[PDB]
């Protein structure tokens, strides 16, 4: 006795997990934001009441998606570049010893060398001063690279500036925010809403460090995918940043060779006055107590009473085995052995230096024979960044002991930015729907 | 047999057999290969 | 320019001559380096 028929309706407020291609928006560079579309001025964000949604930041397809633009973007603003092939020559090379400091013993090697020029039937002998990670010996040298592919120096007009960028879903399609604090990337999030797109995220590169990110507005989070499993990241987000001074005071010279025609390659001619390392700062109370306040979050996963240790990392790449990192054109690895050294017990003015070596010779993503060289930077540089972050990871994990280890890790960038797209995925709308209704056609 | 025109001798005879009929090509020399460095991350393959 | 041999070690009757042991210089990793090489080609790939 209830003769219920179906009824048909479209436009039902439903939707799926999904993965799809979202595109860009935003407000030389080598973040091509020409190509994208103009945000906004006022972007709309829908609350969604009483909707309890369930997330996971380590299954988020919006990170992989982010790190194939990111590596497309990167591969697309070298292509009109010039290609150093002729670079490949034997290098005669001398040490660097005027007005060099203790610190700097060897570190650069004045290389003369033989060049192409424009005329096909000429050749010039000219130099430059290498980093000692850039050559390697065959008083004979190489650069490293010559063995694996030949590099490309970047056009120096380009900037390798962060610009935020905005993942905007196309049509039939909803992005997914996170708005509960506390949230740790994993499970339901009864506080949600829609939006058309994210923050703007600033892809920023870097290793053992989150820089220049987004602050817990809440207090420390610790995230990871099984934090039992000690080989899984732990991914830390700051509430308070620690801002971190990166230098290099070298008054370097660029100089510019014509190795062919239309094409120069940007040598360094000369250091102007004294030679000395370049290094970073970071404030000792303030990583003090955001070293408390990490140790007092992960007292929560691994124990009240158990030793929390930060030491150095283990070993690999110097990419990995260092704070990696690029300022304002100069690729700069900083040993970060003064940061994690400490033991943790339950119960001034002054900044730890972290001494940093630079490089040219870049293989910025986690491939081989791809590579990239980067051209010198005229004068000093410095810069000013936040730590808003750590990636760690625990060391050991067997039952015997009860202190617990954590290493400063990274190389792999996809972390970087699943800290960023964490509170954030990707559906799309199920509009059609069958009910039951009482009515008859 | 298929032809577009079996008349005309300049179309190719295109056959199908029913039976397939078992064919066994070998090189029988023991080729060695070595590897010579033409360029930065280039290699040519040299029978040596 | 190759400078080429007649392979002729442990030959049959029906490989006379169809295979050339030519040596040549070669570019290397190092644009003022050359390498002096050498490499088994094929009568057919190679004319003099
Ligand atoms: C985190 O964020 C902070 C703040 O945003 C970042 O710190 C800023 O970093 C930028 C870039 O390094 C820096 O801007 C530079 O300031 C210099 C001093 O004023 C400028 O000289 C420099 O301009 C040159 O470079 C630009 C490209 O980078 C060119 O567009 C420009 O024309 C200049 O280039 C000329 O000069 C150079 C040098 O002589 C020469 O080689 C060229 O051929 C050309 O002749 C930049 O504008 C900010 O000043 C920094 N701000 C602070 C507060 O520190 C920090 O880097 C971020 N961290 C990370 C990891 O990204
Ligand atoms: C690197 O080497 C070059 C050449 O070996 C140096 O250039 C010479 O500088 C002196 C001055 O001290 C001049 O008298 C020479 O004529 C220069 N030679 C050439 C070919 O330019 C250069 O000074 C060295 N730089 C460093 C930092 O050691
Ligand atoms: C640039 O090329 C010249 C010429 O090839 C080099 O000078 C030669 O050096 C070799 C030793 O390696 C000598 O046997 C030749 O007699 C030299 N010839 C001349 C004309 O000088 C020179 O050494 C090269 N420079 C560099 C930095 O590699
Ligand atoms: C480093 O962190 C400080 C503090 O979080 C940032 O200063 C804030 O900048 C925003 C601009 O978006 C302002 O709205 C806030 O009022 C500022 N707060 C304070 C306390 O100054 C600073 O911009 C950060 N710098 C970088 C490079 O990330
Ligand atoms: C990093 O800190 C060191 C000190 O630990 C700074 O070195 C001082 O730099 C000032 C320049 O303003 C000089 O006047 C002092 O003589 C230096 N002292 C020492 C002991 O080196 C360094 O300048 C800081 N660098 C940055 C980028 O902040
Ligand atoms: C972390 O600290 C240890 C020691 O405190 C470093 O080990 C040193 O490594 C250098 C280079 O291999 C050696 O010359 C020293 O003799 C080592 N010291 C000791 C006491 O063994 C380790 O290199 C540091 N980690 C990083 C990434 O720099
Ligand atoms: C990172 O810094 C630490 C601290 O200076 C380095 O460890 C030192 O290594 C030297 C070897 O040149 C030893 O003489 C010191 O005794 C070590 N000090 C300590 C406290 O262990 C470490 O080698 C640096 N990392 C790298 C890769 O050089
Ligand atoms: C093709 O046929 C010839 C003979 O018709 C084969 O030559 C024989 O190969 C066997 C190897 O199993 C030897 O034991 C004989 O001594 C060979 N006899 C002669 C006269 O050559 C040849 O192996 C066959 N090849 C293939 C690929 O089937
Ligand atoms: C092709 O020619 C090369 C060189 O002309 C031969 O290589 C030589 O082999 C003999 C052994 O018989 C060695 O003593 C020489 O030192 C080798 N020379 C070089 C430059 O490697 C090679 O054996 C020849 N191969 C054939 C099939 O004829
Ligand atoms: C590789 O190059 C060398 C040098 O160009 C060649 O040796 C020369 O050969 C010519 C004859 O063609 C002589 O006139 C020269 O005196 C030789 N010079 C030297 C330094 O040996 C050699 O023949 C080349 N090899 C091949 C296989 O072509
Ligand atoms: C350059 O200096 C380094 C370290 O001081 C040393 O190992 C090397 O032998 C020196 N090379 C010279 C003087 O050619
Ligand atoms: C290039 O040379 C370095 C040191 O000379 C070596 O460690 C590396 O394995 C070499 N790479 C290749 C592809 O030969
Ligand atoms: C923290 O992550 C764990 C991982 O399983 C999850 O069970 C828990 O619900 C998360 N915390 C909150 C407050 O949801
Ligand atoms: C986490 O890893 C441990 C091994 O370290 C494993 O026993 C456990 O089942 C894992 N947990 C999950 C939820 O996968
Ligand atoms: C670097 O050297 C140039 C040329 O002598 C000079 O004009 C400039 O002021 C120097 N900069 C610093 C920071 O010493
Ligand atoms: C970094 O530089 C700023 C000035 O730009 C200064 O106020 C701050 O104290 C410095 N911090 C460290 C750790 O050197
Ligand atoms: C690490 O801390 C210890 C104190 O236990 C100190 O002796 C050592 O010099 C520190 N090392 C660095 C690189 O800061
Ligand atoms: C086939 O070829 C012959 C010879 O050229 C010609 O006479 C005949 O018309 C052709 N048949 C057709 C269907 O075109
Ligand atoms: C070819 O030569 C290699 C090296 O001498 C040997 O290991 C292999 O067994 C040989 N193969 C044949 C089919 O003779
Ligand atoms: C190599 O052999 C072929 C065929 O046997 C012959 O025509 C040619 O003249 C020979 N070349 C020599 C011996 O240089």
């Amino acid at each position: 006795a209830e003769n219920l028929w179906v009824t048909v309706y479209y436009g039902v407020p439903v939707w799926k997990d999904a993965e799809t291609t979202l595109f860009c928006a935003s407000d030389h560079n080598v973040w091509a934001t020409h190509a994208c579309v103009p945000t906004d001025p006022n972007p709309q964000e829908i609350h969604l009441e009483n909707v309890t949604e369930e997330f996971n930041m380590w299954k988020n397809n919006m990170v992989e998606q982010m790190h194939t633009d990111i590596i497309s973007l990167w591969d697309q603003s070298l292509k009109p570049c010039v290609k150093l092939t002729p670079l490949c020559v034997t290098l005669q090379c001398t040490n660097v010893t005027n007005n060099i400091t203790d610190d700097m013993r060897g570190e650069l090697k004045n290389c003369s060398f033989n060049m192409t020029t424009e005329l096909r039937d000429k050749k010039q002998k000219v130099y430059s001063l290498f980093y000692r990670l850039d050559v390697v010996q065959i008083k004979e040298y190489r650069l490293i690279n010559c063995n694996t592919s030949a590099c490309t120096q970047a056009c120096p007009k380009v900037s390798f500036e962060p610009i935020p960028i905005h993942y905007c879903a196309p049509a039939g399609f909803a992005i997914l925010k996170c708005k509960d604090k506390k949230f740790n990337g994993t499970g339901p999030c009864p506080s949600v809403s829609t939006v058309q797109c994210t923050h703007g995220i600033k892809p920023v590169v870097s290793t053992q460090l989150l820089l220049n990110g987004s602050l817990a507005e809440e207090e420390v989070m610790i995230r990871s995918e099984n934090i039992t499993n000690n080989a899984k990241n732990i991914l830390v987000q700051f509430n308070t940043p620690v801002q971190i001074n990166c230098t290099r005071p070298n008054n370097n010279t660029r100089k510019s060779i014509r190795i062919g025609p239309g094409q120069a390659f940007y040598a360094t001619g000369d250091i102007i006055g004294d030679i000395r390392q370049a290094h970073c700062n970071v404030s000792k109370a303030t990583w003090n107590e955001t070293l408390g306040k990490v140790v007092k979050q992960l007292r929560k996963h691994f124990g009240n009473n158990t030793i929390i240790r930060f030491a150095n990392s283990s070993g690999g790449d110097l990419e990995v085995t260092t704070h990696s990192f690029n300022c304002g054109g100069e690729f700069f690895y900083c040993n970060t052995s003064g940061l994690f050294n400490s033991t943790w017990i339950s119960n001034s003015n002054d900044s730890i230096t972290l001494p940093c070596r630079i490089k040219q010779i870049i293989n910025m993503w986690q491939r081989i024979g791809q590579c990239m060289y980067a051209p010198p930077i005229q004068g000093v540089i410095r810069c000013v960044s936040n730590i808003t972050g750590l990636i760690l990871t625990r060391d050991g994990g067997s039952t015997n002991s009860t202190t617990e280890t954590f290493r400063p890790g990274g190389g792999d960038m996809r972390d970087n930015w699943r800290s960023e797209l964490y509170k954030y995925k990707v559906v799309k709308i199920e509009p059609l729907g069958v009910a039951p209704t009482r009515c008859k056609r």
